[PDB]
């Protein structure tokens, strides 16, 4: 009957009495019996059950509490590698304790990250103690430390952390000059709660480390230039296929000419082209004082409605600029990107993962597809006795907003804890507002100070609290009941709105009821609502509008709200496919960025840079031969002695009558001769430095081009196809050939500058 987790969680229940009665020492030194045990042939997991049974015994004696079943259940799945779905209130802080103490004893390291440093830095401090009880070190890794701070940090035998502070860390670990620099060891171990937050809805959020230098604007002047020179049909045409408006092939011919370009959809002119483009859009596709409007020198999105009437936001892909230049005001500049990640593609770096939650379910599919993550269900400790009634719905907003005070008002009348989750701040003011006209004394949440947010969210299941939070505001600190509380039926919870995803509202539902708890939630909604604006959302309001509801006769059916539920799936399915496609054009970059920090890293990490860049020299050579090698006209002669050698060092008296290959050999061994020389002028230390500071430069600089490049390509790939094949392998191709290109361009400069210069 009894399943996988539930046998390993009775095996440690079993053994309990085996460390009940030790003394502190002998129960510490089970960390070193472990280890002994580990090095000379014991797996991780033959250790599991010992293990877990020691960090249970353990908690007991540092905190006073001792691990749930459930608790050792959850453990066990976050060890396999997978997601362990924990209702909140569980005590997934506590639960991650196991796997953490078994993951680390072997000395690898393990990353233990949360949503923010308020949340680290409480876990740290309050599991820390556990830890070190069992002869263990804790670090602390935070966005105000320094170097030597954050290296200790992670020289820990486990680390807390941030999400966010590990991606920085790693990308600087990547723009270093020298190997001692780099502040991590080889990612080994995470182990990341509020999973979905951070694996899902931040899954392709970028990370970026930017240079202090200005872009360049010359493009953007060049490309206006160029297009108001363009004539209305003979150059360009607004694509029905596409959306967009296209150089014709005269347009591309006279840009060609214009430009010394041979083929304007050449890899090596992408950045060329797409500002053309832009500039293409800004001209005949953004009608001034239309699209946009210009306040000053500034320029303004109107946004139908405008609604955006004076929004400090902007246009994206380089159309904001591309205004700019045809309005004649200041090209407002942003500084180039040297470094770029997104979570997933940094999380997926670690050899081993894992993950716990509140809510993880309604993305399964979503976990095994990108991560090959399980999600487990854990069941809760006691039965989940909360009352989650059928939503409610209204017909304007300010109706919806109405009951909601009300009800709010009538149960704290009671005395009843009274929680309400909004969407927005705007509408947090809104239900604030109400409930001072009618006289209730509330606290408001805002997402800002975590400090601050937690105290409160600590006091919200006292008698007469009424707490609201906009988008889980104080997440992480769990609601207690006060005194009495229970007899008036535990927390409500009151929801202003859903979001677009099941998920975080459930986010908020769980927030009640927690371990066996009695307590109430309830959503509210109208037909006024965005989310009841969607396909097949909207039909069902349509119909219920043609009916004769009333905001004085909300609807409250099982049928409607299922009617919602499956309207969010359908949702979430869209934007499941959506992410699954994106994912696949991230992964073209993703491959480049390893390809080019292995290399780089065997930069800084090398004994003796001579091979490296000899070669570097050789490749670039061969292809300066072939260029001349399709009698043969050289050339090829001349060129050679302003890139690899001295003037009149090669001569045109070998020209020539020979293969190829046999001129590679000879004027790589000329080289090679030179090299040594240079070599013994510099010194061979100082040769490797003065190597090392170009090849580095090389590669840092291509690589901050590329990504500028691989950008550009991205945006405008839709114009690249042949619609309506799937752009993918055309971009996959592309961007291909334009890293083949960076390669040679890094190959190129080392090997003229190590060779001519200084
Ligand atoms: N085995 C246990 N015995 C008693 N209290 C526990 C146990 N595990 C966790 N707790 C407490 O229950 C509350 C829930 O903790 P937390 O780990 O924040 O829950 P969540 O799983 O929602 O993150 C905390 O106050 C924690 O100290
Ligand atoms: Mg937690």
């Amino acid at each position: 009957t009894l399943n996988r987790y539930e046998k390993i969680a009775n095996d440690i229940d079993a053994i309990r009495g085996d460390y009940e009665n030790l003394s502190d020492d002998a129960l510490k030194h089970k960390t070193i019996e472990f280890k002994e045990r580990l090095e000379k042939g014991a797996t991780t997991d033959d250790l599991l059950v010992e293990a877990f049974a020691v960090v249970r015994e353990a908690s007991r004696r540092v905190t006073g509490m001792f691990p749930f079943k459930v608790q050792l259940m959850g453990g066990v799945a976050l060890h396999d590698g997978n997601i362990a779905e924990m209702k909140t209130g569980e005590g997934k802080t506590l639960t991650s304790t196991l796997p953490v103490y078994l993951n680390a004893l072997t000395g690898k390291g393990v990353h233990v990250v949360t949503v923010n440093e308020y949340l680290a830095s409480r876990d740290a401090e309050q599991m820390g103690k556990i830890f070190e009880f069992l002869g263990l070190t804790v670090g602390l890794n935070l966005n105000s430390m320094s170097k030597d701070e954050k290296r200790e940090a992670y020289a820990a035998d486990i680390t807390y952390s941030t999400n966010n502070e590990l991606g920085f860390d790693y990308l600087r670990d990547n723009m270093v000059l020298y190997k001692e620099q780099m502040v991590q060891r080889p990612l080994h171990f995470a182990v990341i709660d509020e999973v979905d937050s951070i694996l899902i809805d931040e899954a392709r959020t970028p990370l970026i480390i930017s240079g202090q230098a200005a872009k360049s604007t010359k493009l953007y002047v060049q490309a206006n230039a160029f297009v108001r020179t363009l004539k209305a049909e003979k150059d360009y045409t607004y694509d029905i296929k596409t959306k967009a408006v296209q150089l014709t092939e005269e347009g591309m011919t006279k840009a060609e000419k214009a430009f010394g370009i041979d083929n304007l959809f050449d890899v090596k002119h992408v950045a060329l082209n797409h500002h053309i483009n832009q500039a293409l859009k800004a001209h005949v596709a953004m009608q001034k004082d239309v699209d946009y409007v210009v306040e000053d020198g500034q320029v303004v999105i109107v946004d139908s409605f405008t609604g955006r009437l004076m929004k400090g936001r902007r246009y994206s892909e380089g159309l904001h600029q591309a205004i700019e230049a045809k309005e004649g005001l200041e090209i407002q500049n942003e500084s180039m990107t040297l470094a770029t990640i997104t979570f997933q593609n940094y999380f997926r770096m670690y050899e081993k993962l894992a993950g716990m939650t509140g809510t993880a379910k309604t993305e399964e599919e979503e976990f095994r597809n990108i991560y090959n993550m399980q999600v487990v269900t854990i069941p809760t400790n006691r039965p989940v006795v909360r009352d989650d009634r059928p939503d409610l719905i209204y017909r304007t907003m300010e109706g919806k907003f109405k009951a909601v005070a009300e009800d709010v008002a009538q149960r704290y009348m009671t005395g009843q804890p009274v929680l309400v989750g909004t969407v927005a701040v705007e509408t947090s003011e809104l239900i604030s507002k109400l409930l001072k006209n009618k006289g209730i004394p509330h606290q408001v949440l805002n997402a800002k100070n975590h400090e601050r947010e937690a105290q409160i969210i600590e006091e919200a299941g006292q008698k007469g609290a009424v707490t609201i939070a906009t988008n889980m505001a104080g997440r992480g600190t769990d609601i207690k009941l006060g005194e009495g509380v229970k007899e008036l039926g535990g927390l409500a919870v009151v929801g202003t709105e859903r979001h677009e995803s099941r998920r975080i509202d459930n986010q908020l539902r769980g927030r009640s009821g927690r371990q066996g708890d009695p307590g109430i939630t309830q959503f509210y909604l109208s037909m006024e609502d965005e989310l009841m604006r969607r396909f097949g959302a909207e039909r069902t309001m349509a119909m219920l509008d043609r009916f004769g509801m009333d905001d004085s006769t909300p609807i409250q059916s099982k049928m409607v709200s299922r009617a919602v539920e499956s309207s969010q799936k359908r949702v979430e399915g869209n934007n499941f496919d959506s992410r699954k496609q994106l994912l696949q054009y991230d992964d073209v970059l993703r491959q480049q960025r390893e390809v080019i920090y292995k290399q780089r890293f065997e930069v800084i990490d090398s004994e003796n840079l001579r091979e490296i860049v000899e070669n570097m020299i050789k490749s670039s050579l061969e292809r300066a031969i072939a260029a001349y090698t399709p009698w043969k006209l050289d050339g090829l002669v001349d060129l050679i002695n302003t890139t690899y050698l001295d003037e009149g060092a090669l001569e045109k008296s070998d020209i020539f009558g020979k293969e190829p290959d046999e001129m590679l050999e000879l004027i790589m061994d000329r080289i090679i001769t030179k090299y040594n020389e240079k070599e013994e002028q510099f010194g061979k230390e100082q040769m490797r430095e003065f190597e090392k500071v170009i090849v580095l430069r090389a590669v840092d600089s291509k690589w901050m081009d590329h990504i500028d490049a691989m950008d550009q390509l991205r945006q405008g790939i839709h114009l690249r196809a042949y619609a309506q094949t799937n752009p993918l392998r055309e971009y996959q191709m592309e961007g291909f050939a334009m890293f083949e290109h960076m390669i040679e361009s890094i190959e190129d400069e080392v090997a003229k500058f190590v060779m001519k210069a200084e």
